[PDB]
């Protein structure tokens, strides 16, 4: 089926208030025309981000309940490590809170000052913590990630020669590491082929250089592969995420991504001597080795999540509820990222206000329409994310200026998607109606999460 | 009431294994006679930390099903938000996933390298964070806090006379921040007076030093207030604790700890540019500041557990069910510092072994004794914990060789303390029957952790 129904049944639900369109209006005004200053309360269908946001099982809920809180030896514990153990196939698991606490650890290990990291585009804070303890980080993805609206299969693979040519110039030994992502969110939610993971092993494994993957859309992954990778068709998905982490030194893992969580994650290595730093570094951050800054209830949470994640008809279903909104978009004409990645749908806001100019936020600007059309809220992810350029004290003027719908996972349904897209196409169809913003207050950093903005009039 | 009755009912309860002791002989011998390596199914009465194994109540819980996983704008934030200004005071709250968090955050935004900070004592992540941004530690805790025999009140106190001392040979503007923690772990987790919060604020005030709080059992430290500082007989806990922190700054707190949670912390300031650059900086380590490396849940029950710790009856036996402990210890004659602190107690391994040098471990054999004995899990807070000297190879050899007994908050009761201190006391009759260890198995670093051991012969 082009759109499966859900694979299982609502448990509980999450009331919502349902406020009229003056009353959105009053709260969008309100939040200076910025959905990051939305209160929760107020937003009906929230795609800020599919990050922690996620709907948990009944078979999580009881897991919930049954947290062995101890410092050390917790049930929860010994079951998060064998599940990961089992399923991702690393010989070591450290937990963290979340994704970036595991980077923070691993950048704070394997790169010496001066060295490299290079990868298929990158993260803010994955490239934060590489940045920060000495490396230059050099993009080697694809050209074809960087073409917003070229429609090819696994956009997010490395290009293989610039990886040579990186190892050649660079020097192999200069090289911290390649950190492989999957799935690559810069390009919009882009995976990466088998075949890919495969090439860059063989080429690092002749020059001695270790590969970790920046892994929190695994799963999505796996299930493009099986999808669109010739071969594949017939293979689990458990045995294609096994598969692919078989090419990998370790990994960092947000459980608030593919492991179906609120909060959660890990560092996995195989190593034994970077298994032995990390603990030791993992205490004075995160907590002891055994917990990692997690309750013991959230490291079982995590453990059940990554399993039911693996669930074919799951995964299918999220990546193609994801697939009806953008295709929705697309048949009305509206300008979005392409393809459709895994976890979320890219409004190219540029195009969508071809009457605006960037300086006139129309990212920010079409992000708070859709709100107020329908109490939905999307993520500014554009000029005003980008911030100031400190030295002339002007914006920093990104190529993408994007609207992103951002899919949490199992808490909305396709009714939902068609309340956004038709909301959306309304808009679009009267795009000429949208104005541009102005700041009437503007913080000296962050400041897309608190900044207040009005109408710009003629 | 010298010992009162717990001050709630008991709404749920928490499943152990009743293993006999052939058994748990058995797995005290897999865990190589560490009890950090014993898994926590098999323990009965787990006193290893206060940290994080607390009981929540219903009202947590029914905050647990109310949780607000919005990435910004929670409800759960909001509740958290007005909850700490409220009970706090101070201006501005980044949430961190726990103490360790905020403590990071702090000492990156407050610390200059080449300073100074000086506090009462120190605890080993707040002093990694201080010296990792270029800080170098400087105890400035009364000359009492060392002596682990002497009972005196307010222990945990600074020093002025140390603190003038330090301002006048390094000069106030190479001088970070002032750490006061309360209570005081090292020296067994004692108190702090409102007096010498005072004179601290006083003479920092003289010259332009900020001061922040390491507040993990800010609301213990309370209760000491007012059950033993002249005047606050009559004024509650919560007010107590309000006036605390308007002696400060800023604090970093574990909500583990006194906040009744298994999970949380926060980092308070007044400062707005100190809070324009935290929400900068907590982006890349714990989150965005709206949920800062917590589930919206765990917000929720962090605002309800801190709101909860403030009724003094709760407080009151807290305390007074590890005085209880203590005190039944003492009774019998067995060695403990003193006096005995809020949230544990601790045997003197030393005096409890005298036929054991430290040489074979008798704070780890002690532990290993207790648990064999009741099922009851201690942590070694001694030379295995300490570490091996790197330089010379030979043992670290602190002067506390200690056995922790720390009591998670509503967690045992009476009758769980009676059977501890049963069984202590019993191995205490029987002390010259408890044998030295040697290691079989020693890891470079964090030895403590899994570290094997076996019986000398
Ligand atoms: O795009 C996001 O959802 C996002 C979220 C963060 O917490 C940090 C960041 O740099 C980006
Ligand atoms: O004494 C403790 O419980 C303790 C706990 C930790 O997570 C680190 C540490 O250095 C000490
Ligand atoms: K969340
Ligand atoms: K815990």
């Amino acid at each position: 089926m082009m759109y499966p129904a859900e694979p299982y049944r609502i448990k509980s639900v999450e009331t919502v208030s349902m406020i009229p369109r003056e009353e959105r209006i009053k709260r969008m005004r309100e939040a200076g025309y910025n959905t990051f200053l939305l209160n929760s309360k107020d937003v009906y269908v929230d795609l800020l981000t599919d990050s922690g946001t996620n709907a948990m099982s009944d078979k999580q809920w009881a897991g919930m309940m049954m947290g062995d809180e101890a410092y050390a030896g917790s049930e929860n514990f010994f079951h998060l490590e064998r599940t990961v153990q089992e399923l991702f196939g690393f010989k070591h698991i450290v937990p963290t809170h979340q994704g970036r606490g595991a980077e923070n650890l691993l950048s704070s290990l394997a790169i010496k000052p001066g060295q490299y990291v290079a990868g298929n585009m990158y993260f803010t804070t994955t490239r934060y913590h590489q940045e920060k303890n000495g490396a230059t980080f050099i993009d080697i993805v694809r050209d074809e990630a960087h073409d917003a609206g070229l429609d090819v299969k696994f956009k997010g693979n490395i290009d293989i020669k610039k990886l040579e040519k990186l190892i050649a110039e660079k020097g192999a030994e200069n090289i911290a590491y390649i950190c492989l992502a999957v799935t690559v969110n810069l390009a919009g939610g882009q995976p990466v082929s088998m075949a890919n993971m495969r090439e860059v092993r063989q080429l690092c494994d002749k020059h001695g250089i270790k590969v970790f993957y920046d892994a929190t859309r695994c799963v999505e992954n796996a299930y493009f592969i099986k999808e669109q990778e010739e071969g594949f068709e017939d293979v689990s998905i458990k045995d294609i995420v096994h598969e692919m982490f078989s090419y990998a030194d370790g990994c960092t893992m947000s459980g608030k991504k593919d492991c179906l969580v609120n909060i959660g994650g890990f560092l996995c290595m195989n190593d034994d001597d970077m298994f032995s730093a990390a603990r030791e570094l993992v205490v004075v951050y995160e907590g002891m080795p055994s917990y990692g800054g997690l309750a013991g209830r959230d490291m079982e949470a995590m453990a059940i999540g990554l399993r039911e994640a693996m669930q074919f008809e799951y995964i299918e279903h999220r990546v193609k509820q994801v697939r009806y909104l953008g295709e929705k978009l697309k048949a009305a004409g509206v300008p979005i990222v392409e393809p459709v990645g895994g976890h979320a749908v890219f409004l190219d806001a540029r195009r969508f206000c071809p009457h605006l100019t960037q300086d006139e936020f129309p990212a920010q600007s079409l992000a708070a329409s859709i709100y107020m059309e329908t109490g939905v809220r999307s993520m500014e992810r554009g000029i005003i994310s980008a911030g100031r350029n400190k030295e002339t004290g002007d914006h920093h003027r990104p190529k993408l200026e994007t609207v992103r719908l951002t899919i949490p996972r199992r808490v909305y349904t396709y009714a939902h998607m068609d309340l956004v897209a038709d909301g959306i196409i309304k808009l679009f169809k009267h795009k000429e109606d949208i104005k541009g913003l102005k700041f009437v207050y503007e913080p000296k950093q962050l400041r897309f999460f608190t900044a207040r903005f009005d109408y710009v009039h003629h």
